[PDB]
């Protein structure tokens, strides 16, 4: 595989957004109590990732979570439409590399997002967010 960031350190998280409303929004599933909770991914190399919770709710929560996670820190304010790729990774816990389609003022494209979550540390956040061409 290309091996982008399968083995490397991670930045420092902070929190999620809340203020500054948006304009439009995709149409898929409705969240609960706002925010976008995470899921419990399983081990696996850069390929193994059937995503049992691919019903839409889980994938949406993660996709929006990662996007908003890197979009709230400072990046622009875009909106994801849905996930197009899913991969699993093991590093000091459980890392999930999933790619989703994002839109911004009409600009549609496909961006990859890698989230990390441990079990002994009880922590989860976004590591990196790459912007690809289009799905």
């Amino acid at each position: 595989m290309a091996d982008e960031q399968p083995k490397k350190p991670v930045p420092a998280a902070e929190e999620a957004p809340a203020a500054e409303a948006e304009a439009e929004e995709e149409e898929g599933l409705h969240l609960e109590d706002d925010q976008e909770p995470r899921e419990h991914p399983i081990m696996g190399g850069i390929y193994d990732a059937p995503l049992n919770n691919e019903n839409g709710f889980d994938k949406e929560d993660l996709a929006r979570f990662a996007v908003r996670e890197y979009n709230n820190k400072n990046n622009a304010l875009l909106e994801f439409v849905r996930v197009v790729k899913a991969k699993e990774q093991v590093v000091s816990g459980m890392m999930h590399y999933l790619t989703v389609e994002v839109n911004d003022a009409g600009k549609k494209k496909l961006y990859e997002a890698k989230v990390w979550e441990q079990v002994w540390m009880n922590f989860r956040q976004l590591q990196e967010f790459t912007y690809l061409g289009d799905a």
